[PDB]
């Protein structure tokens, strides 16, 4: 298998001197605006240099990026903007898009991203105000910022939740159901229930997200350090400790590859890197060798064919796989993603694998199927950013038609979980077996379609946990975690709680909240049998400070 090559054309490289910018990006935008569920598949990528007079609106399966190897080398006098005016204001189906490794000068002082899941601003600098509300301040449903640094104020206004780390901040101007904040210069103190902030003053580990960038004339990619206790930006004093690879020590993936001929290119010591695209595949991707980098740019998509799981990573130190959709195939898969052997007992905290902007969809562009979505088996893995999802509309939705028992299991010990977003599984979303785990924000939805109380009967419960520790766990910690219900099927169903766990000293919880979206349906309990239901129409969260 040869490295290195061309691109393809779903990566569209700009310069400073190419005609027509706006035209270009504008093209790009009025294809992708509402296509929420199309197969296609951009990246655009921007040399170093500065941009003038440029709005880029980032649409659907977009990603836009700069190709320094520091954000400020690839500078827009402009915007990079996400709104809502394709949904009327509402930005809550706002997915599937990314910024990174830019500094932006925004035309009116303020930058505009105004997002939901799945929507990584990482490594960006904005030099000015960062706006997250759409444009009337309608629904929306964040989000996720890593590495950054904005020297004005983050405004969130109408954002439901949002996540960030391991940046720098010139202010914050509101909380409203739960934000979570590690290792941020900036952010405002703990002070949840009112305002609803988790902050964390470190990050207990993070490694920032591999990147595609330019050494001269030469593509590389960046694959920074971990850092641990992490605080601030990791480039704000300088080039950061990582590694560069040459772009010719990577097997650039495009349409027609085969698992077999990615697993080849991986055992022969190759990289992957994913063109925006989408691959179907007949047997697992398996990723086993130590330190191997899977990129994937522009939204790449993996969709396992005849049940099969898409991705397996071994038992090894240092993967890190980045920037992948995987979509579900209409015949259910046991697993989609497995990180680690069943039974894996390897240490790996000096170089962990970790999973970054791996985002799996469940239905909505298609019937699709999938037991466990995502299996950790390995110790010490960090999932930082990650949006699991049974489709709640689209094509091929329904209880049986999409059917999805589980999100995310860990069973790996000294797991770390950072901007965790899991919703709307048949049974639990997210369960938690192995030790030491830790969470540091999540977001959940219920199942919106239950047919009635019966079909989430779990043992003498009503209902599965969006979040659970098994009862043999000694030590496990959360942080900033909420679950909100919309049996809109059923508004007669209750959920008994949303988070369950044993009652145990090294179990604990900071700042657990509840949530019926409207009435339909409503918690009895914030966790285990503990904490009030809640009632109404007028979605207002049930919040628990400290448990046990
Ligand atoms: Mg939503
Ligand atoms: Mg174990």
């Amino acid at each position: 298998v040869v490295g290195g090559g061309d691109l393809g054309p779903n990566v569209l490289v700009f310069d400073p001197s190419t005609p027509d910018i706006q035209g270009k990006v504008d093209e790009v935008f009025r294809k992708q605006e509402s296509n929420q569920f199309g197969t296609d598949r951009y990246a655009l990528m921007f040399k170093p240099g500065t941009y003038n007079d440029i709005n880029a609106q980032i649409g659907f399966y977009t990603s836009i990026a700069g190709l320094g190897l520091n954000p400020d080398d690839t500078t827009f006098n402009g915007d990079v903007t996400v709104d809502a005016g394709w949904f009327d204001g509402n930005a809550t189906q706002n997915f599937w898009r990314s910024a990174e490794n830019l500094a932006l000068n925004p035309v009116n002082g303020t930058n505009r991203w105004a997002v939901s899941q799945a929507a990584p601003f990482r490594r960006m600098h904005v030099k000015g105000g960062l706006n997250l509300a759409p444009d009337g301040y309608g629904w929306a449903s964040g989000g996720y910022i890593a590495d950054s640094k904005i020297d004005g104020e983050v405004g969130p206004y109408s954002q439901q939740q949002w996540y960030t780390r391991d940046s720098s901040v010139g202010g914050w101007g509101n909380g409203v159901w739960n934000m979570t904040f590690s290792g941020v210069e900036g952010a405002p103190a703990q002070s949840f229930p009112e305002p609803p902030y988790t902050t964390l003053e470190t990050t207990p580990v993070s490694r920032e997200k591999p990147f595609l960038y330019l050494d001269g004339d030469d593509y590389k990619v960046f694959v920074p350090a971990k850092r641990t206790n992490a605080r601030g930006t990791s480039w704000g004093n300088g080039t950061p400790e990582g590694e560069s690879l040459p772009l010719d020590q990577f097997y650039v993936v495009k349409p027609g590859a085969t698992a077999e001929t990615i697993n080849a290119a991986v055992d022969q010591g190759l990289h992957l890197l994913f063109t925006p695209g989408v691959y179907h595949v007949d047997q697992p991707i398996e990723i086993d060798r130590a330190n191997t980098v899977a990129l994937g740019l522009g939204l790449a998509t993996i969709i396992p064919d005849n049940g099969v799981t898409a991705l397996k990573v071994g038992d090894v130190d240092g993967v890190k796989v980045a920037g992948l959709l995987v979509d579900a195939g209409p015949v259910n898969s046991e697993t989609l993603v497995e990180v680690g052997s069943d039974g894996a007992s390897g240490d790996h905290a000096a170089n962990p694998t970790s999973l970054q902007d791996v985002f799996v969809r469940i239905g909505g562009a298609g019937p699709g199927k999938a037991t466990t979505s995502i299996v950790v088996n390995s110790n010490d893995t960090i999932i930082d950013h990650t949006w699991v999802w049974r489709a709640d509309h689209g094509e091929g939705v329904g209880w049986e038609t999409n059917r999805a028992d589980y999100g995310v299991h860990v069973k790996g010990d000294n797991v770390l979980a950072t901007g965790l977003f899991v919703e709307h599984f048949n049974k639990y979303d997210v369960q938690w077996s192995g030790e030491n785990g830790k969470t540091i924000f999540y977001q959940n939805e219920k199942a919106y379609d239950a047919p009635d109380q019966a079909a989430i009967q779990n043992g003498d419960i009503k209902g599965y946990a969006a979040y659970k520790v098994d009862d043999s766990v000694t030590t496990h910690e959360g942080w900033g975690m909420g679950s909100y219900c919309y049996f809109n099927v059923n508004p007669d169903i209750r959920q008994q709680h949303g988070f369950q766990a044993p009652v145990k000293p090294g179990v604990k919880f900071h700042d657990l909240l509840v949530v019926s979206l409207g009435g339909k349906g409503q918690y009895e309990h914030v966790i285990n049998d503990i904490g009030d239901p809640t009632s109404g129409d007028t979605t207002i969260p049930s919040q628990v400070v400290s448990f046990p």
